[PDB]
């Protein structure tokens, strides 16, 4: 069976494509105004030269400080999400920070040489720029599986916007108090994806490949946030970060 897209769904896609164009720039215009790459050498990805340098770090984490700003834009426009209290509202927007920011990444994401190209070679990013921002291969091997998995699914836009706002929406992540209205805005986007799909998606599953992208962010959000505290132990990291990336992964 394929029922049409209610009008009701149709309207929630609108609003999330909307959402999207207002807060994601393909351009990466701003990416100038971030504190500059530095890429010292590091053939052997060595972890004591990375720690101590972390060259890549005030322009990484400038980055997901940005990034974050418009996840927070987004999700202020996901149907429903302003109907949670603002003490659940900051708690999903905390625990699906860096998931968010690797499905929004895959835009970015370029199987040519598996890299994110963010316009001039300036802001071309590979796993040795994540290495040396002080991350290690358990963490940046299964993201770069997860890029091209998500990236083979070909997701039309619709499709993205309505898995991003999933993401967000989650209600079993730690510190929820209304699980139940979480879920209920979930499941009126999961029915809106499953529908979409079915009815728009042209053959040659995907729902639930989707579904499993999913889980697979939940993995990768536990590795960074565990790299992320051995990060912070580094003596004057905290000047490297923002504000905003302290009180999100702290
Ligand atoms: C460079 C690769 C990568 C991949 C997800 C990345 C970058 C940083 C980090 C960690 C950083 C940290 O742990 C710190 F401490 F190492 F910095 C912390 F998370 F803490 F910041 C990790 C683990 C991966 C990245 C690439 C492009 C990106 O965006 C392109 C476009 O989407 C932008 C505009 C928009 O989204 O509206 C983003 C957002 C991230």
């Amino acid at each position: 069976l394929r029922p049409k897209l209610s009008e009701e769904q149709q309207r929630i896609i609108a609003i999330l494509l909307d959402a999207h164009h207002k807060t994601y720039d393909p351009t990466y215009s701003d990416f100038c105004q971030f504190r500059p790459p530095v890429r010292v050498n590091d053939g052997g990805g060595s972890v004591t030269l990375e720690l101590s340098q972390l060259s890549m770090l005030p322009h990484l984490a400038d980055l997901v400080s940005y990034s974050i700003q418009k996840v927070i834009g987004f999700a202020k426009m996901i149907p429903g999400f302003r109907d949670l209290t603002s003490e659940d509202q900051i708690v999903l927007l905390k625990s699906s920070a860096i998931e968010v920011i690797m499905l929004r990444s895959n835009e970015s994401f370029t199987m040519d040489d598996m890299s994110w190209t963010c316009g001039n070679q300036d802001y071309k990013y590979r796993v040795s720029d994540v290495t040396k921002a002080g991350h290690s291969l358990e963490l940046i091997e299964p993201l770069i599986k997860f890029q091209v998995g998500l990236k083979k699914l070909n997701l039309h836009e619709e499709e993205h916007v309505l898995l991003m706002a999933i993401c967000i929406v989650s209600p079993d992540r730690p510190g929820v108090q209304d699980a139940a209205l979480i879920e209920a805005i979930q499941d009126r986007l999961s029915n809106t994806l499953q529908t979409y799909i079915r009815c728009r998606h042209p053959p040659p599953l995907l729902y639930a490949k989707m579904i499993q992208k999913l889980a697979d962010l939940r993995s990768l959000n536990e590795e960074h946030s565990k790299q992320y505290r051995c990060l912070s132990f580094q003596p004057e990291c905290s000047m490297k970060l923002t504000p905003l990336v302290l009180e999100v992964f702290g």
